[PDB]
C-alpha cells in the first residue's frame, strides 16, 4: 500500500486518478495548505494562542469589523507573545503572520422607532418606502426605512432587489426617486434597527476605503502587520486606493483583495493584476450573488490565481457547524478538501475560532483534511497545465522553479530547500506546486511570516549573523533547514532533497539547484 | 455571454476549464441529477408531498430504521397519492420512484420519552446510562439510554467511546455492568429517537441479513418498491443474500448497496460488481472511518460507478444547515455542487426533508445547485475519459450511445429522445454523460420510475396503446417526447434533437439514430 | 491473433503507439488512400490500363506539360475503355477518375530531336547553349537547348544557375546575350523532352492562366474530366481565374491546386480556401525551395487540409527507383508510409507509370504500403484532434459523421455505408477518418469518380432505376453495398456495419445512422 496517493498519482486520466483514491494510503506529516484563523474572545488568550499555534495556526486574522485599536492591539500583542514562546527553540520555532481584515464599505439602516432595540414586522407583498431623508434617520418603521447610503437611487434600478439583514429580508424596487425607493416586500420578517443592506448586482459608488478604513490601515502599518485583507474590492482602482493609504511606509505589506460581490467577480481580472493576492469572501458573496453560483466563482478565482501565481484564500463557513460541535458535517469536510483540491493556497476559519466552543478542534480538523486533500491532488496533470499556462514567459527563476519541482517529483524528494530573503524564489516554486514541502530559510522575518500565504511554503528564520564565506553561510542555512525537517519529521537522514541557492551573494535568485542527501 | 458554461466547455485544459466558469453563464431548464428525498414526519403529508414533487423530488426514501411498517405503508400511499394527482395530464406527470432503506447490521437506540420524534438535550460532562433492560426501550431520556445490542458489554471496555447519531454524541465508557454502561457525555447535544450507535474498532458480528431485514424486504415487495437501499453492505455475499431474500417475486427491484464502513470501502470492487448500484452513505461512513477520509472514499466510489456505468448516490448532511435554517451554508452549496462535479447520479436529503423545518426549500436548493454544477462539467474531457475506460468493450448499444452523445455534443442538440422498454438503451446513453437531457419514452412503469437513478434521464410514460404498425408506434412515442420537451421548456420548434429508436420491433436496442428538428 | 495494429490503437501516448507497431499485425483488405497514376507513353495501352486498375489505380493524370491535345484525348479514350471493360459485373466495376494536369506559369524546354520520348546524356563540365531559336525548338540535344521563355535572358545573370527537370540538372550561366545563354553542365544526366526549368529566385512574370492554359482548360471540359490539377498556383486569384475559365459548364470540376513554389506555400491559406483541394507537388517545389524544407511544407500543408476537411495529395518521386527497379528503396517505402500517416487523402505516381519500366509494380507497391500505413495511424488521438479543430462548427451532417465514426470505432464495424448523390455526406465522414471503409453508394457517376479524392471512400454506382418506395430504394442501395463489400471481401456474414442514410428523400444529408449486421 503506497503512501500519499502515489498510486493515483500514476493515473493517466482524471477519472483513473479518482478511481484510485485510497483511504488506506497515508499522507505525509507536512501539511502545505495555510490555515488562517480569525482570533477573538474564544482564541485571544496567550495559552489558547499557544494551542492554536500548536494546532496548526499559521495566520492570525484581525477582523477590523468590530473592536477598538486598543482591543486589536491587545490581540496582536498576545499573538506575538504566544509566537515567541517557542523562539527559544530556533528549530521548533514557527513564524505566525498577522493579518488585518478591513471593516470595509457599508450600508446600514436606521433606528426602529427611535429605539436600538425595537422591531417591526415586514409582511410579504407589502409596500415599503426607502428614504434618504435623515429626518427619518431614527423614525424607521413598517412603512419607512432610512439608510446610510446617500447615493443609492443612483446605483439601483427598478426591478432590482434590496436585501436587508444578511439577505434575511428581500425587497423589490418598484419606484425610484432622487431621494427614495418604493419597494415591495418579497421576503418578509422582523425588522430591527441598523441592519445591513446589500445591493445585489449594483455598481456601488461607495469609496474604496471608509474613513474608518483609512484609520485602521494606518494603524495596521503602525502595528506592523504582514498583510491586509481588503473588504469589498470592486475594481483595480479600489486596490490602488488601498495601496495609496498604506503608502511607502507599508509598501511591503501584502494586500489581499476580498471578492464579495458581482462587480468584484466581473472585474476580477483587473483586480487580480492590481492585487497581491485574493480572498474568496464566500459570506457576502453568497449574499450578494445566488448561493448556488458561489462555487463557480470560487473555482474561477482559484484557477485564475493559480494561473497567475498569486496567493488565494478560501474563506467562510468551511467548518461552520463546528462553532457548536467537536466534529463537522460531511459537507464541511467535503468543502475543505475541494477547496484544497481546487488550488487554494490557504483556507480560513472565522466564527469557528473567533467565538465558537471548539477553536482548536476546528484547526486540527482543517489540518487533517488539508493533508489528505494535498496527497489527493493530481500533480502530474496540474504541473503540466500550469506550465502551459505560463509558457509565454521565459523567466529564469521560473525555469529554476519548474526544473526543481519536476526533479522533486522524479526522485520524490522529501523536501525542497530554498534560501531566499525576499521570498520570490520560494514563491516561484510553490506556484509550480511540488508535492513535497518547501522549506524556505530566510533572515527576513517578515518574509518568513508572509510565506504562509503560499502553498507548501515552510518558513524558517535564520537568527544567525552572516559568515565571511558565502559558501559557508549558504551551507549553514541549508543545514538549518536540514535540522528542521528532521525535527519536524518531514524526512530523515538518507532522504533525498532538492536544494536551491544563489550561486554568489549577489545572485539575484536561486540559480543553483541540487539533489542532496539528508545527513 | 454564452450559456451552459459552453465557453469553459471549449477549454483545452482543466485549469482553463475552471478559469472560464462564469456566474453570468445561465444553465438550462433541465436538471440531470436525481433528487432523492427521505420521507418522514415533516414530509409525509399529501399536500406537502405534492409540493416536493413540484419542487423536484424524484425518489421517495423510506428508512426502515425509523417508524413501522404501517407508518411506512401510510407514507407510501401518500407519495403515490401525491404522484398520481398529476397522472391526469400525460405531459406534467412526474414518475416518482419508491425506495426502501434497510436496517441491516446496525445498533439502534430506544425511544425518547415514548416518542419517535422527541429529543432531549445532553450536557457535556454529564453521566449517561446505557441500558439493555427492555423495560426502557421506550423510555429513553437524558439519564438513560436503551440500546438494541445486547452484547454491547462484551465488545466494549472502560474508556471505550460509543458514538450516537452519526457521531453527533460522544460517550466514553466509565463503567461496565452486566446489563449496562455508565457513560460520560463528552460533548453537548440533542439526543433523538432510534439513533445509530457506532463502536469504531469493535467486534460487532451482526448478520448481513437479520430476521427483521427479512420482514422489511418482504414488506417492500408487498409494497411494490422500486429499489432497496441496502444499509451496511460489507461483501458481495451480503448483496447476494439480499437478492436471495427478494427472490423471484422482487427480481426486478433494484439493489443499491450502501457503503458506510471500512469493509464496504475495502471490498468495494466486489460490492459494485454485484450491485445494481451504490450509495455513498456519509453519515455512518464518516463516523466509522476518519472524517477526513470521506471525500476520498466519496470520490473513489463515484469514479468507480461512473467507470462501471452503474448508478451512484451521494448522500447525507448535504444541506444539513437547512434542517433548521432556510438557507444552506457555503460549505453546503459547495458540497452539493462538488458531488455533481464528482459525477454522482443522484444526490440525497435526509433529516432535511424528513423532519426539518424547511423541506421544500432544501429541495429547490438542491435543484438549483444541480443545474449549475451540471453545466460546469467538463464534458469533452469526461466523455473522452469514459470512452477510454470502456475501451475493452465493443458493445453495440454502447456504440450507439457514444455516437449519440458525440453527435449531441457536436450539433449541440436540445436533448436525446430514447425509445426504451427495459430502459437499457437509455441507461447506456446516461453513462456517456451528455449535456443534453435524455428523454426516455417507455410504456413500462417501473422502468420509468427506476430511470431516475441514472443521470439525465427524464422518463416519459407512454399511455397510448400499441399501434399495429411499427412506424406509427415509434412515431407516436417520439411525438410524445417531442411534446413533453416542449411543454417542459426543454426545447422549442426549430431546436435540433437526437432520436434513438429500434429499426424494427424487437430490435433489441436502439440501433437507429437520427438527428431531428423540433416541430 | 494480431490484426490492424489494434494493439497500438490502444496506446495512451504517441510514443507507446509507436512502440507497439507490429510487423506481424496484418492489415485489412481495403486500401483507403487513393492512387493517382500519371498516364504516359509507358501506360497508354488499354491492355496496360486494365491491369493498373486491377492493380489499385483510382485516378489517371494527363499531364498537359507533355503531349498534344490529341495524344491526351486518345489516352482518355483508352482509359475509359479499359475501364468499362469491367462494366459487365457492377459488383467488381471500379470507377476511375480522369485528372487534367495543367501547364501553368512554367518554363519548358522543347523536343529532343523532334521526339519527346527521346533522351540525351549530358556530361559534367560540358557546355550547353540555351536558345530561343525556334528552329531548335524541336531539335534539342546535348549541344543545343531550346526554351519556352523569351525573356529568360533578362531574368538571369552570369554565374547564375539554370535548373532543368526538377533540379535534376544544374546549369551555370557562363555567358549570355539577347537571344541565348551559354552554360556549362554542372552535373551529368539524362536530359529529356519538354523538361522543366527552374530559375530559382528569379522574377518570372508568367501569367496565372496562359491562353494555352485556357485552351487546355476548355479542352478538358469537353473531355469531361473530373478534376484539375492546377499547376503553379501562387495565390487565390489564380484559382478564381482557373475557376473562371472552367466557367459554368465545369462548375462541378474539382479544382486541385498544386503548391510548387515559395509563394504558393506562403499564400497557402487563401489558396486552400479558394481551391477544392491541394497537391503537394514536391518535384517543382523541392527545387523551388531548399530541398531540406519540403517535409515542413508537406506536413504543414497536409495538416491544414485535414483540418479544413479538404482533400490533399502527396505527389512526386515517391517510388522514383521503380522506373528502372522492380523493388523501391528503403527511403521510398518510408516516404509513402509517412505520407499516409501524415494524412494524405491520395498518393501519386508520376514517371513510375507514365514512362517507367515497372508501372504495375509501382502501383501495387503503393497499394501495399498504404494499407499497412492506414492501420498504423493513431485513430484515437487523430479523431480527438480533428474534433478539436472542427469545434466551432455545429453542422448537422458533421455531427452525423462524427457520431457515426465514433460508433464505428467502438463496435469495430467492418465498414460504413453511405448513400449519397452529391457525395458530401460521404466526404463528411471521410474527413473524420474512420479506420473502416466507406462504401459510398450513389447514382452519380461523376460523384463516384471524384470520391477517390477523399480518403477511405469506396464508390459504388447504383445503376438501377429509382424505386417508387423510398424504403425499397434505400434498401436496395444498401443491399448493393453489402454485396459489393462482400465481393470485395470487406466483410462476411454477421459482420457489423454502420449505415448512413436520409430519412426522407431529398434530406439534404444523411440524418439516419444504423448499426447493422451483414447478411
Ligand atoms: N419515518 C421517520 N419517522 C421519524 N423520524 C424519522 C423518520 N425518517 C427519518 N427520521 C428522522 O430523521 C433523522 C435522519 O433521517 P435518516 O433517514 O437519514 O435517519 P438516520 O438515523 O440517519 O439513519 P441512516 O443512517 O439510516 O440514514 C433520523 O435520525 C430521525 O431522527
Ligand atoms: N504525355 C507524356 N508523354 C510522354 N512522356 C510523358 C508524358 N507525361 C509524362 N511523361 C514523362 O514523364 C516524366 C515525368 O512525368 P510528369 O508528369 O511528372 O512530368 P514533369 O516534367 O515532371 O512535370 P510535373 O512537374 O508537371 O510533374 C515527364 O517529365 C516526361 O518525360
Ligand atoms: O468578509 C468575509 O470574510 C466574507 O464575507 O466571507
Ligand atoms: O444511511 C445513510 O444514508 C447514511 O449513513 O448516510
Ligand atoms: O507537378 C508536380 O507534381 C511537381 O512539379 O512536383
Ligand atoms: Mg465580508
Ligand atoms: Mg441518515
Ligand atoms: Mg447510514
Ligand atoms: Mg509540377
Ligand atoms: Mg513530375
Ligand atoms: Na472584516
Ligand atoms: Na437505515
Ligand atoms: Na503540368
Amino acid at each position: 500500500i503506497q503512501t500519499q496517493q502515489l498510486h493515483a498519482a500514476m493515473a493517466d486520466t482524471f477519472l483513473e486518478h479518482m478511481c484510485r483514491l485510497d483511504i488506506d494510503s497515508a499522507p505525509i506529516t507536512a501539511r502545505n495548505t495555510g490555515i488562517i484563523c480569525t482570533i477573538g474572545p474564544a482564541s485571544r488568550s496567550v495559552e489558547t494562542l499557544k494551542e492554536m499555534i500548536k494546532s496548526g495556526m499559521n495566520v492570525a486574522r484581525m477582523n477590523f469589523s468590530h473592536g477598538t485599536h486598543e482591543y486589536h492591539a491587545e490581540t496582536i500583542k498576545n499573538v506575538r507573545t504566544a509566537t515567541e514562546s517557542f523562539a527559544s527553540d530556533p528549530i521548533l520555532y514557527r513564524p505566525v503572520a498577522v493579518a488585518l481584515d478591513t471593516k470595509g464599505p457599508e450600508i446600514r439602516t436606521g433606528l426602529i422607532k427611535g429605539s436600538g432595540t425595537a422591531e417591526v414586522e415586514l409582511k410579504k407583498g407589502a409596500t415599503l418606502k426607502i428614504t434618504l431623508d435623515n429626518a427619518y434617520m431614527e423614525k424607521c418603521d413598517e412603512n419607512i426605512l432610512w439608510l446610510d447610503y446617500k447615493n443609492i437611487c443612483k446605483v439601483v434600478d427598478v426591478g432590482s432587489k434590496v436585501y436587508v439583514d444578511d439577505g434575511l429580508i428581500s425587497l423589490q424596487v418598484k419606484q425610484k426617486g432622487p431621494d427614495f425607493l418604493v419597494t415591495e416586500v418579497e421576503n418578509g420578517g422582523f425588522l430591527g434597527s441598523k441592519k445591513g443592506v446589500n445591493l445585489p448586482g449594483a455598481a456601488v459608488d461607495l469609496p474604496a476605503v471608509s474613513e474608518k478604513d483609512i484609520q485602521d490601515l494606518k494603524f495596521g502599518v503602525e502595528q506592523d502587520v504582514d498583510m491586509v485583507f481588503a473588504s469589498f474590492i470592486r475594481k483595480a482602482a479600489d486596490v490602488h486606493e488601498v495601496r495609496k493609504i498604506l503608502g511607502e511606509k507599508g509598501k511591503n505589506i501584502k494586500i489581499i483583495s476580498k471578492i464579495e460581490n458581482h462587480e468584484g467577480v466581473r472585474r476580477f481580472d483587473e483586480i487580480l493584476e492590481a492585487s497581491d493576492g485574493i480572498m474568496v469572501a464566500r459570506g457576502d458573496l453568497g449574499i450578494e450573488i445566488p448561493a448556488e453560483k458561489v462555487f463557480l466563482a470560487q473555482k474561477m478565482i482559484i484557477g485564475r490565481c493559480n494561473r497567475a501565481g498569486k496567493p488565494v484564500i478560501c474563506a467562510t463557513q468551511m467548518l461552520e457547524s463546528m462553532i457548536k460541535k467537536p466534529r463537522p458535517t460531511r459537507a464541511e469536510g467535503s468543502d475543505v478538501a475541494n477547496a484544497v483540491l481546487d488550488g487554494a493556497d490557504c483556507i480560513m476559519l472565522s466564527g469557528e475560532t473567533a467565538k465558537g466552543d471548539y477553536p482548536l478542534e476546528a484547526v486540527r480538523m482543517q489540518h487533517l483534511i488539508a493533508r489528505e486533500a494535498e496527497a489527493a491532488m493530481f500533480h502530474r496533470k496540474l504541473f503540466e497545465e500550469l506550465a502551459r499556462s505560463s509558457s509565454h514567459s521565459t523567466d529564469l527563476m521560473e525555469a529554476m522553479a519548474m526544473g526543481s519541482v519536476e526533479a522533486s517529483y522524479k526522485c520524490l524528494a522529501a523536501a525542497l530547500i530554498v534560501l531566499t530573503e525576499s521570498g520570490r524564489s520560494a514563491h516561484q516554486v510553490a506556484r509550480y506546486r511540488p508535492r513535497a514541502p518547501i522549506i524556505a530559510v530566510t533572515r527576513n522575518h517578515q518574509t518568513a511570516r508572509q510565506a504562509h500565504l503560499y502553498r507548501g511554503i515552510f518558513p524558517v528564520v535564520c537568527k544567525d549573523p552572516v559568515q565571511e564565506a558565502w559558501a559557508e553561510d549558504v551551507d549553514l542555512r541549508v543545514n538549518l533547514a536540514m535540522n528542521v525537517g528532521k525535527a519536524r519529521g518531514f524526512f530523515k537522514k538518507g532522504d533525498v532533497v532538492i536544494v536551491l541557492t544563489g550561486w554568489r551573494p549577489g545572485s539575484g535568485f536561486t540559480n543553483t539547484m541540487r539533489v542532496v542527501p539528508v545527513p
